C-alpha cells in the first residue's frame, strides 16, 4: 500500500504517518514546495533504518511558497499531477495532511475527496516533539493520536485521467497546461445539466460516456468522417462474421502460410487469385460466383496440413489482436478440413482448433497485455450435391463439442449457411433441429440474401434463431421488422462485402441506398462484421469507417451503439457479458477522452 | 449571501472575508471553541459599523481545545450540527476557511464539500493584520489576497436532516446522539460491504446515475430496508401484471364503484369477506381457492352494467396514478363481462374500456400532470371443459382489436393465463397462434406455479413467449434456466401473492426462501408486479418494500435494475420506449437528487 502527504515546518510528521498502521505501510511518498525549512535528511535517516519501504520525494520546483493565486494554482495543480502519478494502479492510497500550511492541506483534501482515497487521517502530538528520540516515546506514552475523520470514495471513474493526460514530467509557468481547468469544466459541465435534457444520458450506450465532458460529447454527436479513422483504429471492437478459411487468401498471408506446410510438394503455388480494379473499392459490383473464385485460392485445399492449419490460427489470431478487436466468433467447418489416408477426424481438427486458441489466449491473459475473446461457431454447410445426412453429423459433432465445456474458448452454437440457388429455407432442414435448442446451443442464419422475406419468418419462429445474416432487404417487409425488432433478433450485416457483391450508394449506376441507418433508427440490433477478413480485403476498422461514405450522415453514436448491440447479441453467458461491457466500458471511456485531448 | 467561518485565535480574518466580494454581503456567523483566547470585542465593535447586517457568535461549549479523539468527535459533531442549522433555506453559502489550526479547516472543507456551498475561499495577508485601522490600510493598497478553491455543488440530500434535529438545545456529552456520525459510520460500513463485491457494480440501470455524487452512488449500495418506503414511493415504477377484475373488493374502494350501478337494484350488497387477520402480512399460507371466493365482491357479479365498470377503471388509474407508477399494462377477459341481453357485447365491453382509458389519458396530458402511459391485455383464460371455442374468439377479439390502432391506449398482447395443468400446457392452443403471431402481438404465459419444467419449455419454444407469470422453481432445471437467461425472455413474478400463497420471509413452520435474489444475479430480466390489487391488499410501493424483509441482502440499485427490466420486457415499439427511458432516467435522477433526503 501507499500513502501521501505535504510537510512543511513539521519535518517529523512522516515518521508518525508510517505508523498509523499496525501491519505497517509499504510505499511513502511526500509533495512539499521548495521551502528550505523542510529537512530530507531526517526522512532520509528514518527511511533508511527501513529499506524494505519504498520512498520518494517530489518537489514544487520554482515556487519557494504560495502568496498570490497564481502560485497557489500552479502548486495545486502540480499536486494534482503528482497525486495522479503516484497513485497505486488498482487499490486507492492513504492520505495524510498534518504538516503544511492551510493552503497545501486544504488543496491535497480536496484531492482526496475528488480523486478518492483508501483512508484519510491525521497524526496530532500533544508534546509536539522535534527529533525522532522524542516521539519514540511519545507514542510509548500514548501522547500520539491518530485521528481519523472518514473514508473517502471519491468518484468511480476520476482516476483515468492517469491515462488521457500523460502524466507530463512537470514545466516552468510559461510552459503551462491547465489540467485543472480540464477536471473543473468536466465536472461543471456534465454537472450544470440538471435534469432537463440530459435525453442524450440514456440515448448514449455504456453509461460512463454521460460523465466525458461536453468539450467531446458534443464532438461524439457531428457526422461521421474518413478522416477519423485513426481515432476508430482504437475503439475496442467486436466481430461475430470472421470464417477461419477466409483469412490467408492475398498479401504476405499467403507466403507466410505456404511456408508452413509441413510437405511443400503436394500444395500448388502457381494458383493466385485474379486483382479487381481499383480493390477494395471495386467500380463496378461483383458477382458471387467471382466472390468465392476470388476466395479459391484460400478454402480446404491448402489447410488440409495440421501445421498450416495452426499457422492460419495464430496469424489471425494476431490479426485480430492488432487491430485492437476485443472478442470474436469465428465460423469453421471441420468437416472440410479433415481427411482419413492421414487418419485427420474433423473431432480432431477441431480440438486442435480449440486447443490453439485456448493456448493463446492464457499466454496472452499471463501477461496482461490487450487480448481478444475468441468462441468458435461449428458450420453446417447447405450441403451441395446431395448427400444431406453430413449435415446432421456437424450437429451432433457440434453438441459433443459443446460438452466438452472446460476451457476459454467454447463452441457457442451452430450455423445455417449455404447457396441461395437451392431455395431452401428452414423447412428444407427444420427436420433435426429439435434438440440443438434442447442442449443448450445458439442457431445463426444467413439469410434472406437474395431471395423473398418469406422464409426468413421460419428462420426466426421454427428455428428460433437468435441471429440472422446480411438480409438488406428488409425494407419492403415492415410487418417482418415489428416481429425482428419485437423479438429482440439480432442482425449480423458486412458493409464492405454486400456492397462488393451486390452495389450500394454512391457507386454510381446503382440507386439502391444502404439501410443501416435506417436499420439503426428503427431500432434494429445491427452487429458490423467483416464476413471474409481476407477476400474483402478489409478489416473491421475500415469496415465500420467506410460508413461515412456508405451511409452520409452518419454520427459517432450510431458506430457506438453498433457496438453496444454487437456485445448484446453475441453468444454468451450472463457474467462473462458483464465483464466484457465494464471492460469495454472504461475502454472507450479511455479512447474517446484521448482522442479529443489531440 | 452568508459568510460561514471558525475562528480561534485569529479574529481579523472575519473582516478580510466579509470584504471579499466588493458588492458586500447580509449575514455573518463565526463558529468558535471555548478558547479564551479569542476575543469578540473587535468582531463586535466592526460588525456594529454595519447595522444593516446581521452578526453572531457560536461557541462550542465545554471545548477549549482538541486534544484527543473525543474531542475531535465531539468538536465535529457540534460544527457539523451548527452548519447545518445555519443552512440558509434555499441558497448554498459562502465559507472562509484561514481560521483556527488546520483540524477546523479541513473539517469544515468536509462539511463544505457534502452539505454543498456557494464558494469555499480562503484569505491571506502579508501583514497578518491585528486591528481595524491597520487592516482597512491593507485592503486599500491590494496586498490582500483571496483564493476560491471552487463552487461546490453539494449533497442534496443531508439538508432537511435539519429538519429533523435542527439543534438538541444545547446538547451535553450526557445526551450528545452524533447522528452525523451515524450516517458517515454508515457510508464507511458500506464501503466495508461492497469493497470484495462484484457483479451488481456492473451496468447501473439508466445512465446520469453516475453524475450523482459520489456520496450518491456509496449510499446507493447500500442494501434496502423496510425504513425507505417514501423514496419508492416517490420512485416512477412500471406494472406489467395487474388485473382488473380485483382492484376494488373490500374496505370502502367497492362502495363507490357499486355506488355508480347503472341499475341499482341487481347489485349484491351483502358479500363479505374470508374475516382473514393478518392481510396483507398473513403468515398462514392459503392455497388459491379462498382467492376467487374473496374476490367475488367484484368482477363478473358486478361488472355487467356499464357505470360500474367506468366507475371502476377509472378509480384504477387514480390509483395507478397516485402510486407514480408512469406506465402500466392490465390484464382484462371482457368476455366475462359481455351481456347479450343488454345489447352489451364483448367488442363493446372492451371498447368502452379502451375509449374510457384513453379519454382519462388524454385529460391528464391536457393538464401537464403525471400521466400514467396504459397499455391493454387480454386474457384467453383456460376454461378448458366449457366450450374451448370461445379461446379462438377470444383471439381473434385480440387481433381485432388492435388493428384499430388509432388511440393512446392499446391492446398489445395476449394472455395464456387459467387452469395450470398437466393437459392445459401449450401443447394443444399451439396451432391456433399461427395467426396470432403473423399480426404483431406479443404471448404471455401464467405457467409454472404448479406445472413441470417441459412445459415451461414448451410455453418458451411452442408459442413464442416472451414473459412469463410467477414461475417460482426455475432453480430445479438448470437448462431452461439457461435458456430463459440468454434468450432475454422475462419473467413476471408477484412478491406478495406468492408470499401469501407459498411460504417465504419465514412464518412459523416454513423455512423455504424466495428465490428473487438469485434470479437476479443469475441474470434473469424479473419485474415485480401485483397481480391483483384489492384482493392481494398490497399496491406496487409495498410490493417493493417487503422485498426488503422477503429476500434480504438486496439492495436499491438491484431495485433501479428490477425497474430497468420492467421497462425492458414491456411489448412496446422502439420509439416509445426510447422516449419512456428518457422521462423515466428523469424523474429518477430528480428523485435519488432531491426527494432522498429521508
Ligand atoms: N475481458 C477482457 N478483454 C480484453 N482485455 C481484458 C479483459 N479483461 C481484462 N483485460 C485486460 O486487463 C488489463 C487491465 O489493465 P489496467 O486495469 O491495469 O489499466 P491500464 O493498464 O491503465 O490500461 P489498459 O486497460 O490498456 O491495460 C487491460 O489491459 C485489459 O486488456
Ligand atoms: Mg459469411
Ligand atoms: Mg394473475
Amino acid at each position: 500500500r501507499v500513502l501521501l502527504c505535504s510537510a512543511g515546518h513539521s519535518s517529523m510528521v512522516v515518521p508518525e504517518a508510517f505508523h498509523a498502521v499496525p501491519e505497517g505501510f509499504e510505499e511513502v511518498h511526500v509533495f512539499t514546495t521548495d521551502s528550505e525549512k523542510f529537512n530530507p535528511v531526517v526522512l532520509n535517516d528514518f527511511f533508511h533504518s527501513l529499506p524494505n519501504v519504498r520512498f520518494s520525494i517530489t518537489k514544487c520546483h520554482g515556487l519557494a511558497d504560495i502568496l498570490n493565486e497564481r502560485d497557489f494554482e500552479f502548486y495545486q495543480e502540480m499536486l494534482w499531477q503528482w497525486y495522479l502519478t503516484k497513485m497505486p494502479d488498482n487499490e486507492l492510497p492513504y492520505v495524510c495532511l498534518s504538516g503544511g500550511i492551510k493552503s497545501m492541506s486544504a488543496s491535497l483534501q480536496k484531492a482526496a475527496t475528488l480523486f478518492g482515497a483508501q483512508s484519510v487521517f491525521h497524526v496530532l502530538a500533544d508534546n509536539n516533539p522535534r527529533n525522532i528520540e522524542e516521539m519514540f516515546d511519545a507514542l510509548q506514552k500514548g501522547q500520539i493520536h491518530f485521528i481519523e475523520m472518514g473514508y473517502e470514495p471519491g468518484w468511480a471513474a476520476l482516476r483515468r485521467l492517469k491515462k488521457i493526460l500523460p502524466i507530463n514530467e512537470g514545466c516552468s509557468r510559461d510552459n503551462f497546461k491547465p489540467l485543472i481547468s480540464k477536471s473543473i469544466e468536466e465536472i461543471l459541465s456534465n454537472v450544470k445539466i440538471m435534469a432537463s435534457d440530459t435525453g442524450k444520458s440514456n440515448q448514449l450506450p455504456f453509461p460512463s460516456l454521460a460523465i466525458l465532458p461536453p468539450i467531446a460529447q458534443q464532438w461524439l454527436q457531428l457526422p461521421l468522417s474518413a478522416n477519423d479513422g485513426a481515432w476508430i483504429q482504437n475503439l475496442p471492437k467486436v466481430d461475430l462474421h470472421c470464417h477461419l478459411g477466409g483469412f490467408a487468401t492475398s498479401g504476405s498471408l499467403l507466403d507466410q502460410v505456404r511456408g508452413a506446410a509441413s510437405e511443400p510438394d503436394l500444395i500448388d503455388r502457381t494458383f493466385s487469385p485474379q486483382e479487381i480494379a481499383g480493390w477494395p473499392r471495386s467500380h463496378k459490383s461483383i458477382s458471387l460466383d467471382k466472390y468465392m473464385e476470388l476466395g479459391n485460392a484460400n478454402g480446404s485445399k491448402l489447410l488440409k496440413d495440421k501445421g498450416c492449419l495452426i499457422r492460419q490460427v495464430e496469424l489471425l489470431y494476431q490479426s485480430l489482436v492488432n487491430d485492437n478487436v476485443a472478442y470474436a466468433e469465428i465460423r469453421c467447418s471441420p468437416n472440410n478440413y479433415a481427411d482419413k489416408n492421414k487418419n485427420r477426424s474433423a473431432w480432431v481438427v477441431l480440438q486442435d482448433i480449440n486447443d490453439t486458441f485456448t493456448r493463446l489466449i492464457t499466454e496472452a491473459k499471463q501477461k496482461n497485455q490487450f487480448y481478444c475473446h475468441v468462441n468458435l461457431l461449428v458450420i453446417a454447410s447447405r450441403k451441395f450435391s446431395g448427400d444431406l445426412s453430413d449435415i446432421s453429423k456437424h450437429l451432433a459433432l457440434a453438441i459433443t463439442a459443446m460438452q466438452q465445456g472446460e476451457g476459454v474458448c467454447r463452441i457457442v452454437g451452430v450455423d445455417l449457411a449455404g447457396f441461395e440457388n437451392k431455395e431452401t429455407r428452414a423447412s428444407y432442414y427444420e427436420h433435426d433441429f429439435k434438440a440443438v435448442h434442447r442442449c443448450g446451443l445458439a442457431v445463426t442464419a444467413h439469410a434472406g440474401e437474395n431471395d423473398d422475406p418469406e422464409g426468413i419468418w421460419q428462420a426466426v419462429y421454427s428455428l428460433h434463431a437468435r441471429r440472422l445474416g446480411h438480409a438488406l432487404n428488409l425494407l419492403e417487409a415492415p410487418d417482418l421488422m415489428r416481429t425482428v425488432i419485437e423479438r429482440k433478433i439480432g442482425v449480423e450485416m458486412c458493409p464492405y462485402a454486400n456492397y462488393q457483391i451486390k452495389g450500394f450508394a454512391p457507386m454510381p449506376n446503382f440507386s439502391a441506398l444502404y439501410p443501416l441507418k435506417k436499420y439503426l433508427e428503427a431500432g434494429i440490433l445491427v452487429s458490423v462484421n467483416t464476413d471474409n477478413i481476407g477476400i474483402s480485403g478489409a478489416n473491421l476498422s475500415e469496415n465500420l469507417l467506410i460508413l461515412a461514405d456508405l451511409c452520409p450522415g452518419i454520427s459517432r453514436m450510431d458506430v457506438l451503439t453498433i457496438i453496444r448491440n454487437s456485445i448484446e447479441t453475441a453468444f454468451i453467458s450472463h457474467d462473462f457479458r458483464m465483464e466484457l461491457l465494464k471492460f469495454f466500458d472504461r475502454k472507450i471511456y479511455d479512447v474517446c477522452l484521448i482522442s479529443i485531448k489531440n
